[PDB]
């Protein structure tokens, strides 16, 4: 089972607001050390939304159950909100052996990956010309 | 008294090396609140780095003491290294009220201040056309 969503990013909610409600959206409420883990990458996870890394390779989330892909809208797009959809997920999106692998520029990953290993082996980081 | 340093950038060192590379000269090694602060704001420093921000405006340290701006080479001037400046600071960078002003793109300074603040009041951004 894969399900997608898609966030309202630049200019209705700033890089950063966009990944506080995609880390709510996974983590559903619950203090724990995957939404630790999330939070601790906020500063690469809004560089790459504020490039628009996710708005045409998604941000996908893997768990014991169905897959989770996220895109983002800029500009007019978000603005509208009519592409947006937003609604909370019918699972607990990051169950057991989760991860997560945000897009990327290529030319970036080198220093993305490596930002990410600091604070997470389960946050990771690809090529967004390539999927999962 | 404001001294400067010159660091080699993208392709030479990656943001994150970059950034490292400057905790370094800041810090000289030594533990503290000082690398402590800047290691946790790395994602958003090398996020600046990789878009260029230091390279025409400062990434500026206060400090008990001198002043000390640093710059970013890119591209060419990375490769050759002609206008580097990486010596050892002859004073502790960020002895005792220490704070850091980060050149920002405008476009973007929404949301790296508020990602700065989850991790410091000392290190701060800054419009860099200004
Ligand atoms: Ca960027």
């Amino acid at each position: 089972t894969v399900v997608s969503r898609t966030f309202r990013s630049s200019p209705h909610r700033d890089a950063l607001q966009t990944w506080d409600a995609i880390v709510e959206l996974l983590t559903q409420g619950k203090d724990g050390t995957a939404r630790s883990e999330l939070r601790a990458v906020t500063g690469v996870a809004a560089s790459l939304i504020a490039d628009q890394a996710p708005k045409s390779a998604p941000i996908v989330a893997t768990c014991d159950g169905p897959r989770t892909r996220i895109y983002c809208l800029f500009d007019e797009d978000a603005i509208d909100g009519d592409d947006a959809n937003e609604e909370v997920l019918g699972f607990e999106p990051l169950k057991g052996d989760w991860g997560m692998s945000l897009p990327c520029p290529k030319e970036q990953l080198g220093w993305v990956q490596s930002a990410l290993k600091k604070h997470s082996s389960r946050i990771i980081a690809r090529d967004l010309s390539q999927g999962i």
